[PDB]
């Protein structure tokens, strides 16, 4: 049927977005570790005078270099952010195909599956659920820059930076409910 198609390229819809995030993700994290290793660097500054004179130089472009990973990592979550949105989308197209079949098929508990066993609500709830993670993810990711940009501890530092790749309300169960929708619409 046409819902079926919509549902089954609304799912690989949901598997390009999430590619794109961890992408994105990667690149944001290697942005962030090269902001904890600098600033490990230049928080590690007795010694000899060429020391100390080469010291000073070097501290010097760690702040300029600093500056630049920064807005580097913002551009990352512009990119993320840019993503989230266009989850948004993908769950509310979702909920539009539902509304499709109740209106143009009634009652969804007297309609036969679209695939398998999901009755169509539950691309909905599953769809709707990914959702609600990435935005705690997005919000998380805010704080975990603005963190990693002014903290002074290298251990501080470096939970900051476990917190941006593990994603913690991603990680959680974002890969078991994609899949549940790519094995229920016969994707690979």
């Amino acid at each position: 049927s046409v819902s079926a198609r919509k549902i089954k390229d609304n799912a690989a819809d949901w598997h390009n977005l999430i590619l794109k995030w961890e992408t994105l993700n990667d690149a944001g994290f290697t942005t962030a570790n090269n902001i904890a290793n600098l600033k490990i660097s230049l928080l590690n500054k007795s010694s000899s005078p060429a020391s100390k004179e080469n010291e000073e130089k070097v501290c010097l472009e760690y702040n300029e270099e600093l500056e630049k990973l920064c807005e580097e990592l913002q551009a990352t979550l512009d990119g993320l952010t840019k993503i989230q949105v266009k989850m948004e989308k993908l769950s509310s197209t979702t909920k539009g195909i539902c509304e499709l079949e109740n209106y143009h098929y009634g009652e969804e508990s007297k309609r036969p599956p679209l695939f398998h066993t999901w009755p169509t609500t539950h691309f909905y709830e599953v769809s709707h659920k990914l959702l609600e993670m990435y935005r705690k993810e997005l919000l998380l990711k805010r704080t975990v820059a603005k963190e990693l940009a002014h903290t002074g501890d290298p251990d501080l530092t470096l939970s900051y930076l476990s917190m941006w790749l593990h994603q913690p309300y991603v990680e959680s169960d974002s890969r078991l409910h994609l899949e549940s929708m790519l094995l229920e619409t016969g994707h690979r």
